[PDB]
């Protein structure tokens, strides 16, 4: 099976936001919107934003899960490489094998499907004064890594689920973990025009 990536705002116009961090070579996560695409270091925050227009039922979660975005490598379980599944760098929460956490929540859950073996990490559903919520994830192996993502682009798929897990809202983004991400969404926005 291969897990949809339909944008569906849904009931409660839900939506991704992300911050504009620049380009610059020091730059540790940037999104270029042009790409649909995040540029981040491996293992460093990735703050993405979440925006509805009206406020979700007590018990709605927001799930994150990658798939590969080119059609024939679809269908192969997103993880992480056979050295960084095994470089013991767990927070105690996140399984090893795990590409995506959530930094900083202690309510995020981590899921390993029992029918499709897909990783996912979960969190519950602004402040007062804020117009959104903000959920850090962290990306725990390069686009590069040998055995693992190797080369291949993914996409990170963001659910909002009722308490039961039936769709209310989807986004999606695609994701490249590398060691300059200033100078790689230069590049490939060049490229694009
Ligand atoms: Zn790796």
């Amino acid at each position: 099976s291969v897990p949809s990536q339909k944008t569906y705002q849904g009931s409660y116009g839900f939506r991704l936001g992300f911050l504009h961090s620049g380009t610059a070579k020091s730059v540790t996560c940037t999104y270029s919107p042009a790409l649909n695409k995040l540029f981040c270091q491996l293992a460093k925050t990735c703050p993405v934003q979440l925006w509805v227009d009206s406020t979700p039922p007590p018990g709605t979660r927001v799930r994150a899960m990658a798939i590969y975005k080119q059609s024939q490598h679809m269908t192969e379980v997103v993880r992480r490489c056979p050295h960084h599944e095994r470089c013991s760098d767990s927070d105690g929460l996140a399984p090893p094998q795990h590409l995506i956490r959530v930094e900083g929540n202690l309510r995020a859950e981590y899921l390993d499907d029992r029918n499709t073996f897909r990783h996912s990490v979960v969190v519950p559903c602004p402040e007062v004064g804020s117009d959104c919520t903000t959920i850090h994830y962290n990306y725990m192996c390069y686009s590069s890594c040998m055995g693992g993502m190797n080369r291949r682009p993914i996409l990170t798929i963001i659910t909002l689920e009722d308490s039961s897990g039936n769709l209310l809202g989807r986004d999606s983004f695609e994701v490249r973990v590398c060691a300059c991400p200033g100078r790689d969404r230069r590049t490939e926005e060049e490229n694009l025009r």
